[PDB]
């Protein structure tokens, strides 16, 4: 059974931005999603300090980035708390209607997209590179769900029947086509070097045969 389900007018307006605004500085995309990947690994750290069976899900806290050229995917996985299924449908654990009033504001008076992340609607960057989106998610509360959209005003949510995770969020970016050089691995190694330098957990680069 696939639910789907209209964004909140204001995300859908978000989104429109991001793919209809004019902005180089496309890879600030990938800063954003290590950024919620740290941010759900320190989330469930935080939660073992008291209960150290919250880690009964797997206990190696880490951050993997897939490049696929085959595919045309870039996919961000990490073993953080992960997300309820309502987390996915409240825009993905966000506040995001109030970030995104704050952040076209900001716009207004002179920001740029690469600020996107200080109004906590980062994800939504992955707009700038991708045409569809997948949000794999397993949450200790829970079990584990695929949200998935292509913008256009609507997302879905349904249960996952695929390759079980332990824990975590795995983010698939499905490339637009002249958005590929986010799949080499010169380009990765050099946004993470620029970007996430004070990320607190191993971000691996894997390799293609
Ligand atoms: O909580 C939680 N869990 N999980 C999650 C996620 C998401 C996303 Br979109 C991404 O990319 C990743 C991840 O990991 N989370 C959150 C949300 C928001 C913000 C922050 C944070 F951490």
């Amino acid at each position: 059974a696939v639910e789907t389900f209209a964004f909140q007018a204001e995300i859908a307006q978000l989104m429109s931005l991001i793919i209809n605004t004019f902005y180089s500085n496309k890879e600030i995309f990938l800063r954003e999603l290590i950024s919620n990947s740290s941010d759900a690994l320190d989330k469930i750290r935080y939660e073992s300090l008291t209960d150290p069976s919250k880690l009964d899900s797997g206990k190696e806290l880490h951050i993997n980035l897939i490049p696929n050229k085959q595919d045309r995917t870039l996919t961000i996985v990490d073993t953080g708390i992960g997300m309820t299924k309502a987390d996915l449908i409240n825009n993905l654990g966000t506040i995001a209607k109030s970030g995104t009033k704050a952040f076209m504001e900001a716009l207004q008076a002179g920001a740029d997209i690469s600020m996107i992340g200080q109004f906590g609607v980062g994800f939504y960057s992955a707009y700038l590179v991708a045409e569809k989106v997948t949000v794999i998610t397993k949450h200790n509360d829970d079990e584990q769900y695929a949200w998935e959209s292509s913008a256009g005003g609507s997302f879905t949510v349904r249960t996952d029947t695929g390759e079980p995770m332990g824990r975590g969020t795995k983010v698939i970016l499905h490339l637009k086509e002249d958005q590929t050089e986010y799949l080499e691995e010169r380009r990765i190694k050099e946004i993470v070097k620029k970007h996430s330098q004070f990320i607190g957990y191993p971000i691996t680069l894997f390799v293609e045969k």
